[PDB]
RNA sequence: UUCACAUUGCCCAAGUCUU
RNA sequence: CAAUGUGA
């Protein structure tokens, strides 16, 4: 239940392709380095303050200690050669513009043992060793640049990327030390994030309040101006030599604001006559004291990342400033590494480390896509080309016959007229007839409505009046709270199928849009759009098997009380195509799925009810777990799956395959040959697979870019097998995973992650919609909100 | 709320110390 | 999913 399986073999399927990865080979010396535990009293200091302390400490004691050590900003210091210490704590006293620093040797870290672990010699990779190398590579940039996670950001020289609102774009790069089949690798990728400009607060006001210049005007701000400004600068730090954090903007101008007025105080003591006394002051420091700074004598301090959400316009600017095709990104990574010059870094060089300046070459394989079987009389077979196919002259494998349906238009009648609805209905019936999902009649019901209050009574009337009602098509004017209400009533209250459509897609229809629309409708009504060509599937389908997709979605940044949402879906046929969903609310920002055992039990029960088979195997696709959570998550969740089986029957012990899916990492793959690049974005082809060189030295993992890259640089999904009772070969599991990317019903394309994992996202996001403005007695309220109706339980409402 | 892809938002990481 | 783009 605890240790991941070794790599069974290497894949052999598919034609080869020359790739370049943003991994850079590291040459590590085979010598012991020396680990020391520090202490710094007081120890509530920010991490960067601790780096200053040790930095000054190193030189302020250079003489009979420290004859170029590295430091993690907390508690760990490393040297390439040993110090004079013994094992003794050597408390030092250091002063920086009153600190006690204790230095104690702890262990010897052998880089020799790392070479063995990267080889077949040692069974596993020693974390503490890679942890040390990480501190070596991060030492310099952690003081030179502004750390954000595993990245480093800085104001770009000579350029300025303003966002407005006192914000601008800082470019940066991600850095991480990784073991691999070949060598140690330095993974480098470029990135960009928003920062507040280091400008006078006076000019910060102008951008926030949209003033061309101050003295526009010379009257104290309106309360509406003062409230907007207070929201932006509160929590931000400002400087004079001495730095404060802003907690409040005073109501009264500096001329009147008394504590002795602020204006007066600065006239006598500091001999400063304020140029804009009519403006308020910044209350800084402790909220329960009376320290007020005029705007004129304050600057926003540099290197403060913008945590708040960007505006629509700010986002739009951010996108344009950082959007890059795959070759363009490739060159920006390359240019960065040449200019980075990691080998002159004195700390990197103290530890005798060398970093390759060229991207690593890696050979991938482009897997063949599966054939997609359709229905109708002809039973057409689609052949994905470059990750895409279409439904033209093809009918659904199992198309639904729609006899009873209705339209509910919440768009204004002037904007969405009966003629519009009629034409839309005309075209939709045409497309749906072609697709093998005939809408036999005009809707038995069609009424306009307004507001969220009209939803439930209308839907209740519909359910009571029209027997055999299959669907309600809901027209929406755009972004409106009605949508969430439609889904609350439909999914959870009354248990009725609904398909919403934006007004603009009714006024002006297209064959493609209407086609995609039918894909959702047919699925929602129990249909089967298409299936994998049966004889083209991997051998695993010879026995009953269920495919589980699982994901947790956490609240946005800055949020503190909203629940995390766990969603799990399971296949309900042998194709596989039909899926049922389970969903739960759980603790804030907890990744481990707490109630998984219960959820899997439901899915296993519903699988048997649907197929009359008991799975002999369980394939578990787990999205979004990082390497630092593999053991924790696997321990709880693998056992939870077993628990579900055991509490059901026997002696029922199906083989479990546990696979972690990671779409969001920092590995990027590029075509070496320009003639391999695909489309305008110039990305690697769909099906590109990498399970060598850059992958894990001992464990079963691979990259699979299963989708066509439309824009930017494609994210190759990474798959890591944490458990496998079924003993998959690399070829079978990679093909299986790839084929499951072709079973996503909402489009005739290969998607970036397997359908079950994708559905899990959709289910989680739907639950989040049921919880809008609603997020023991607390838990049960939220739990009921995400609980769907009895009639919705076995449906694909999430489509 | 036709859909995918891409950027950010999500576990780990990161962050958090005389007017 | 939301914002913003590229696309069908
Ligand atoms: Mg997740
Ligand atoms: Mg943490
Ligand atoms: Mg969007």
């Amino acid at each position: 239940a605890f240790k991941p399986p070794p790599r069974p073999d290497f894949g052999t399927s598919g034609r080869t392709i020359k790739l370049q990865a943003n991994f850079f080979e590291m040459d590590i010396p085979k010598i012991d380095i020396y680990h020391y535990e520090l202490d710094i009293k007081p120890e509530k200091c920010p991490r960067r303050v601790n780096r200053e302390i040790v930095e000054h400490m190193v030189q302020h004691f250079k003489t009979q200690i420290f004859g170029k050590p590295v430091f993690d900003g907390r508690k760990n210091l490393y040297t390439a050669m040993p110090l004079p210490i013994g094992r003794d704590k050597v408390e030092l006293e250091v002063t920086l513009p009153i600190f006690k620093v204790s230095i104690k040797w702890v262990s010897c870290v052998s880089l020799q043992a790392l070479h063995d672990a990267l080889s077949g010699r040692l069974p596993s990779v020693p974390f503490e060793t890679i942890q040390a190398l990480d501190v070596v590579m991060r030492h310099l940039p952690s003081m030179r640049y502004t750390p954000v996670g595993r990245s480093f950001f800085t104001a770009s020289e000579g350029c300025s990327n303003p966002l407005g609102g006192g914000r601008e774009v800082w470019f940066g790069f991600h850095q991480s030390v990784r073991p691999s089949l070949w060598k140690m690798m330095l993974n480098i990728d470029v990135s960009a994030t928003a920062f507040y400009k280091a400008q006078p607060v006076i000019e910060f006001v102008c951008e926030v309040l949209d003033f061309k210049s101050i003295e526009e005007q010379q009257k104290p701000l309106t309360d509406s101006q003062r409230v907007k400004f207070t929201k932006e600068i509160k929590g931000l730090k400002v400087e004079i030599k001495r730095k404060y954090r802003v907690c409040n903007v005073t109501r009264r101008p500096a001329s009147h604001q008394t504590f002795c007025t602020v204006a007066q105080y600065f006239k006598d003591r500091h001999k400063l006559v304020l140029r804009y006394p009519h403006l308020p002051c910044l209350q800084v420091g402790q909220e329960q004291k009376h320290t007020y700074l005029p705007l004129e004598v304050c600057n926003i301090v540099a290197g403060q990342r913008c945590i708040k959400k960007l505006t629509d316009n700010q986002t739009s600017t951010m996108i344009r400033a950082t959007a890059r095709s795959a070759p363009d990104r490739q060159e920006e990574i390359s240019k960065l590494m040449r200019s980075a010059d990691f080998n002159t870094d004195p700390y990197v060089r103290e530890f005798g480390i060398m970093v390759k300046d060229e991207m690593t070459d890696v050979t991938g394989r482009v897997l063949q896509p599966p054939s997609i079987l359709y229905g109708g009389r002809n039973k057409a077979i689609a052949t994905p080309v470059q990750g895409v196919w279409d439904m033209r002259n093809k009918q659904f494998h199992t198309g639904i016959e729609i006899k009873v349906w209705a339209i509910a238009c919440f768009a204004p009648q002037r904007q969405c007229t009966e003629v519009h609805l009629k034409s839309f209905t005309e075209q939709l019936r045409k497309i749906s007839r072609d697709a093998g999902m005939p809408i036999q009649g005009q809707p038995c019901f069609c009424k306009y409505a307004q507001g969220a209050d009209s939803v439930e009574p209308m839907f209740r009337h519909l359910k009571n009046t029209y027997a055999g009602l299959q669907l309600v098509v809901v027209i929406l004017p755009g972004k409106t709270p009605v949508y969430a209400e439609v889904k609350r009533v439909g999914d959870t209250v009354l248990g009725m199928a609904t398909q919403c459509v934006q007004m603009k897609n009714v006024q002006r229809t297209t064959p493609q849009t209407l086609s995609n629309l039918c894909l959702k409708i047919n699925v929602k009504l129990g249909g089967v759009n298409n299936i994998l060509l049966p004889q083209g599937r991997p051998p695993v389908f010879q026995q009953p098997v269920i495919f589980l997709g699982a994901d947790v979605t956490h609240p946005p940044a800055g949020d503190g009380k909203k629940p995390s949402i766990a969603a799990v879906v399971g296949s309900m046929d042998a194709h596989p195509n039909r899926y049922c969903a389970t969903v739960r609310v759980q603790q804030h920002r907890q990744e481990i799925i707490q109630d998984l055992a219960a959820m899997v039990r439901e899915l296993l029960i519903q699988f048997y009810k649907s197929t009359r088979f008991k799975p002999t195997r369980i394939i578990f696709y787990r999205d979004g777990v990082s390497e630092g959570q593999f053991q924790q998550v696997l321990h709880h969740e693998l056992l939870a799956i077993r628990e579900a089986c055991i509490k059901l029957e026997k002696d029922y012990q199906p083989g479990i395959t546990f696979i972690v899916v990671q779409k969001r990492h920092h590995t990027r793959l590029f075509c070496t040959d320009k003639n391999e690049r695909v489309g305008k974005s110039g990305n690697i082809p769909a099906g590109t697979t990498v399970d060598t060189k850059i992958t894990h030295p001992t464990e079963f993992d691979f990259y699979l870019c299963s989708h066509a890259g439309i824009q930017g640089t494609s994210r190759p999904s990474h798959y890591h097998v944490l458990w496998d009772d079924n003993r998959f070969s690399s070829d079978e599991l990679q093909i299986l995973t790839y084929q499951l990317c072709h079973t996503y019903v909402r489009c005739t394309r290969s998607v970036s992650i397997p359908a079950p994992a994708y559905y899990a996202h959709l289910v989680a996001f739907r639950a989040r919609y049921h919880l809008v403005d609603k997020e023991g007695r607390d838990h049960q309220a939220l739990a009921k909100a995400v609980q769907v109706h009895q009639d919705t339980l076995r449906t694909m409402y999430f489509a």
